[PDB]
C-alpha cells in the first residue's frame, strides 16, 4: 500500500504563495462574452450555471483579433500597414457591441483574459489577408521585422478594450504574440523551413510596438506547440529555446508553452505527465537563471492531451475521458510551482460551433458542450461533455496550502484548508489502481463529515468516465483507480488552526547540460542555501539519455552518498523514443551545506544530465518530531 499522509497543520508556503488560486487552475479557453453562451442549449442560463455555480475563470480568444486583421484596409501611404483608421472603425465597432451586451457585464469578475494571434495572417511571411495585402516583410534598421504587426496589435489593444462594461472590454492580463509558430514555420507537412531564430527576434519587435501604445501590456512568447527538448541530442533545445532566451528573454514579461500528453498517437503513449514535464519545465528554469539571472513566470495556455487516434471520430465520453485524466496530473504539477506559474489554461473551449465540418460529420475534439444526439449526430439542443466532470470534481477547492506526503512518485497529492473545509487532492500517474493508507495529522478533532470524490474510467477502453461522490464515516483506505483522481471533502465542527509553517525555497546550479562520458564525473554546485534546524530536501536530476542507458548514476553530495530511487515520477516512456526526465532524489538534510557540490558518475556512455536543481523545505518547529 501507499502511505499518504495530510498534515493540515502546517501551512506549505511556496515564495509569497499560500493559497489556492482558483482563477489561475479552474478555468478553460472561453470568454464571457462569446455568442454561443446565449442559443441551442438545454440550460438557460448557461453563465450562472457553468461560470457562478461551479466558480470557474476565463480564458483566453484569438478569433476576434484575427477577424480584424482579415478585413482591415491597408494604410495608403504605407503598404504592408494596416489602415490606422479603418482599425479604429472596426475595433470600435466591436466595443459598441460590447457595450451594448450588459448581460455579460456581472461576468467580468470572472475574466482575466489571454489575448494572442493566431500565426496566419499576423507572421509577415507574404500571406496575404481578404483585402489582398499582406503585412510588410521588411527588416530595416528604422523598420525591424514585424514593425507593422506589432503596430497592428498594439493599435488593436488601444482601439478595441477599456476599463469595463459601458466602457469596453476590460484589458487584457497578458498579450502572448503568436500561437504555435514553428510547428507553421518549422514542423508541420510543407513548412517552409524558414529562419526560426528571426521568429524570436520578432517577438521582441512585437513586444516594443505593443508597449508603445500600451506601455503597461505584459507580453510574452514563444507559446511553443511541442516543447520537446531532447530531440536531436539536445540540438532541439540549442536551436529554439535556448537562443529565445538568448534573443528575446529579456524583452519578455513571461514565457509561455503548450503540454499535451500523447496518449493514442499510432497506438503509442507518449506522455508528458510526470517526470518529463518536470525536466521541460526545469530546464527553462535552469537556462533563464544562468543567462537573464531569474526565472520568468511561465503560462501555460493550453494542455491536457492530443487524442491522435480519435481525432477522426465522432465525440465519445471515452476521449473526454483521455484529456480529464492528462487534465488533472498537469493541474497538479504546475500547482506544485505555483510561485512561477502566472496562468495554467486546460484546453477546453465552450462550443466552438464554427470547428464542426460538415463535409465529414466531425465536430471540435475539445468541448464542454456537446449537442444532445451525439455521436450519432450533430443535432439537438447542447448539454455538458464529459469534460464538466473536471469542474465538478473541483468545486469548492480553494484555501490555504498545507503539507501533503505521499511515500509513492507516482502519487501525487496536495491539500488546502478553507475554514472548517479541508480538500485533500490525490492523483495517480500509474496505470493500475493503487491502494492508499491515509493520516491526517495535526487536529485533535475528528471530521464532522467527508465527502469523497472520485473520477476514473469504467469499462477500459472506449468506456466511461465516471464521477462517483458519497459520504463516508471514515477514510482510512482509499482505493484510487488506475490514472484517476479523489477530492477528499472534511469538514470540521470549527475552522482548523493552522500552527506551523514549512518554507519551500527551489536552488539552481551554476551550470547545466552536461554530455556523459562512462566513468567521468560530473560536477554540479547549488550555493547560498539556506537551511534551517529541522529540513528535508529533494534533488532533481533531469537527464536525457537512449533507453538502455542508466538512470542510476553514483550521486556524491558534498562528497557522501546518495542513494537513486528504483522509482520515479511517472511512466518508463517505453513509447518515447528516449527517456527525458527529472529523477526526484531524497537526501539527508544533515548532508546539506550552504554552499553544495552534487556529483554524478554514470557507468556507460550517452546523453546529457540536463539540469540539476534541488528543492529545500524548511520546517518552523520540528513538525517530525525527531
Ligand atoms: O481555426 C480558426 C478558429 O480559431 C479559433 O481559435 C483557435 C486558437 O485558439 C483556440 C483555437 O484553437 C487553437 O489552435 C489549436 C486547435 O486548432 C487544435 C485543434 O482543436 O489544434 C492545435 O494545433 C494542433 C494542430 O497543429 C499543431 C497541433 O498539433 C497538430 O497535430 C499533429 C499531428 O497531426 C501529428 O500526427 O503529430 C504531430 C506531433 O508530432 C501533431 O500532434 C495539429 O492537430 C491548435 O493549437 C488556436 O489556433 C477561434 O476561436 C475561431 O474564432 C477561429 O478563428
Ligand atoms: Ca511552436
Ligand atoms: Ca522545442
Amino acid at each position: 500500500q501507499t502511505h499518504v499522509q495530510l498534515n493540515l497543520n502546517v501551512k506549505h508556503k511556496l515564495g509569497d504563495v499560500t493559497e489556492f488560486n482558483r482563477p489561475k487552475f479552474i478555468n478553460f479557453h472561453a470568454t464571457i462574452n462569446e455568442n454561443y453562451w446565449d442559443s441551442a442549449n438545454k440550460i438557460a442560463d448557461l453563465r450562472d450555471d457553468l461560470i457562478r455555480k461551479y466558480d470557474v475563470y476565463v480564458g483566453r480568444e484569438t478569433g476576434m483579433i484575427k477577424t480584424v486583421l482579415r478585413n482591415v484596409k491597408e494604410d495608403p501611404e504605407r503598404p504592408g500597414f494596416a489602415d490606422p483608421d479603418d482599425l479604429a472603425r472596426l475595433c470600435s465597432q466591436n466595443k459598441k457591441r460590447y457595450v451594448q451586451n450588459t448581460k455579460v457585464h456581472p461576468y467580468e469578475k470572472y475574466s482575466n483574459l489571454i489575448l494572442c494571434n493566431q500565426f496566419s495572417p499576423f507572421y509577415p511571411d507574404g500571406t496575404k489577408t481578404l483585402k489582398g495585402w499582406a503585412l510588410s516583410q521588411k527588416d530595416t534598421e528604422d523598420e525591424p521585422f514585424g514593425t507593422a504587426s506589432g503596430e497592428f496589435y498594439g493599435r488593436y489593444i488601444k482601439e478595441y478594450f477599456g476599463e469595463g462594461g459601458e466602457s469596453g472590454e476590460p484589458k487584457p492580463g497578458f498579450c502572448e504574440v503568436i500561437n504555435e509558430p514553428l510547428w507553421d514555420i518549422y514542423d508541420k507537412p510543407k513548412a517552409p523551413k524558414s529562419s526560426i531564430t528571426k521568429l524570436f527576434e520578432f517577438h521582441s519587435t512585437i513586444a516594443a510596438q505593443v508597449k508603445k501604445f500600451n506601455p503597461d501590456m505584459k507580453v510574452g512568447g514563444y507559446c511553443t506547440a511541442f516543447p520537446d527538448f531532447e530531440l536531436q541530442n539536445f540540438g532541439r533545445w540549442n536551436a529554439r529555446w535556448k537562443q529565445f532566451i538568448d534573443i528575446a528573454g529579456k524583452d519578455m514579461d513571461f514565457f509561455t508553452i503548450h503540454l499535451y500528453d500523447f496518449p493514442c498517437k499510432d497506438g503509442k503513449q507518449m506522455y508528458r505527465k510526470g517526470s518529463n514535464m518536470e525536466a521541460t519545465m526545469d530546464m527553462i528554469e535552469q537556462y533563464s537563471m544562468i543567462k537573464l539571472g531569474e526565472v520568468k513566470p511561465l503560462m501555460i495556455s493550453q494542455y491536457s492531451a492530443q487524442t491522435h487516434d480519435y481525432n477522426r471520430k465522432p465525440w465519445s465520453p471515452y476521449r473526454d475521458w483521455l484529456r480529464l485524466k492528462s487534465t488533472n496530473s498537469m493541474l497538479m504539477q504546475f500547482m506544485e510551482r505555483t510561485d512561477n506559474i502566472c496562468y495554467a489554461m486546460p484546453f477546453a473551449m465552450l462550443k466552438s460551433e464554427w470547428g464542426y465540418n460538415p463535409k465529414t460529420g466531425l465536430a471540435h475534439t475539445a468541448r464542454m458542450l456537446r449537442r444532445e444526439n451525439e455521436p450519432e449526430s450533430f443535432t439537438g439542443e447542447y448539454v455538458y461533455s464529459e469534460l464538466i466532470k473536471f469542474y465538478q470534481l473541483w468545486k469548492d477547492v480553494k484555501g490555504t496550502r498545507v503539507e501533503t506526503n505521499c511515500d509513492n512518485p507516482d502519487i501525487m497529492c496536495d491539500a488546502y484548508v478553507d475554514g472548517k473545509n479541508v480538500y485533500f487532492i490525490i492523483n495517480n500517474l500509474d496505470f493500475k489502481p493503487v491502494d492508499l493508507n491515509l493520516s491526517v495529522n495535526g487536529t485533535s478533532k475528528d471530521a464532522k463529515s467527508i465527502e469523497v470524490r472520485h473520477l476514473y474510467l469504467k469499462g477500459g477502453k472506449d468506456g466511461v468516465p465516471i464521477l462517483d461522490v458519497y459520504d463516508a464515516k471514515s477514510l482510512d483506505h482509499f482505493t484510487l483507480e488506475t490514472e484517476a483522481t479523489c477530492v477528499i471533502c472534511y469538514n470540521f465542527d470549527r475552522k482548523v488552526k493552522i500552527n506551523e509553517t514549512m518554507e519551500e525555497v527551489k536552488y539552481y546550479a551554476t551550470d547545466y547540460l552536461k554530455e556523459i562520458a562512462a566513468g567521468k564525473e560530473l560536477v554540479f554546485n547549488i550555493n547560498n542555501v539556506k537551511k534551517t534546524e529541522y529540513g528535508e530536501a529533494v534533488i532533481r536530476l533531469g537527464l536525457g539519455r537512449n533507453h538502455g542507458l542508466s538512470l542510476l548514476p553514483e550521486l556524491l553530495v558534498n562528497g557522501k552518498k546518495v542513494d537513486i530511487p528504483d522509482n520515479f515520477r511517472g511512466d518508463v516512456q517505453k513509447d518515447r523514443a528516449s527517456f527525458f526526465g527529472v529523477i526526484e532524489v531524497p537526501v539527508d538534510y544533515s548532508i546539506l551545506k550552504g554552499n553544495n557540490t552534487i556529483s554524478l558518475k554514470f557507468p556507460d556512455n550517452g546523453g546529457h544530465v540536463s539540469t540539476v536543481t534541488m528543492q529545500i523545505f524548511n520546517f518552523s518547529n520540528n513538525i517530525r518530531g525527531i
